[PDB]
């Protein structure tokens, strides 16, 4: 608890002590965290409300969730399903979840893969560099019990590490203050 709601209470970029939206001149960047929550509001807005999945714990993770957390990264990456058929999904890395979004019906959906984790609740995620792919990346949920990781194929050989680094970017600053290990957000 950082006296910053549940959505803003992560040192990643939000404190009642430091980190941008502390209470200083940098606190003016909070509205742009609202704006950051606002492309996320948009990305909350196109996203199908009930086209959800069962993430790390097996919960129903939905649109309402995304709403609240921080837009920290966004980019499209392919997803190898059980059949090995790729969907270039709009992956949104948020300070609280790592969510994939399949473009359906002039909007998105949770790219639900009906087995893997198409929305990896942040903090203490496991991110690995696939051996059987040059541009691939596993965004995994092993931190709990059993993940059944999903195949995140980056747009470039580098981009996979470019994405890897981002959990190594976000979660490393999440862990910094907060606890370690959170299921279902």
């Amino acid at each position: 608890s950082m006296t910053k709601d549940n959505e803003v209470e992560q040192e990643d970029l939000a404190q009642s002590l430091s980190l941008v939206k502390d209470v200083i001149g940098a606190v003016d960047s909070k509205v742009a965290s609202y704006e950051k929550k606002v492309r996320l509001n948009e990305i909350y807005t196109k996203t199908d409300s009930k086209s959800i999945m069962r993430m790390k714990s097996g919960q129903m993770f939905a649109k309402e969730d995304l709403k609240r957390k921080k837009l920290v990264r966004d980019g499209s990456v392919f997803l190898k399903n059980a059949a090995g058929r790729l969907k270039e999904v709009q992956a949104v890395l948020l300070t609280d979840i790592l969510v994939f979004l399949q473009e359906k019906d002039q909007k998105y959906i949770f790219a639900s893969l009906d087995q893997k984790s198409t929305v990896i609740s942040l903090k203490k995620l496991i991110v690995r560099e696939v051996a059987h792919e040059e541009k691939g990346l596993f965004l995994i949920s092993m931190g709990m019990t059993d993940p059944e990781m999903v195949e995140v194929h980056a747009s470039s050989k580098e981009e996979r590490n470019s994405w890897i680094q981002i959990i190594q970017d976000t979660i490393n600053t999440l862990n910094r203050d907060e606890d370690e290990g959170i299921p279902s957000e």
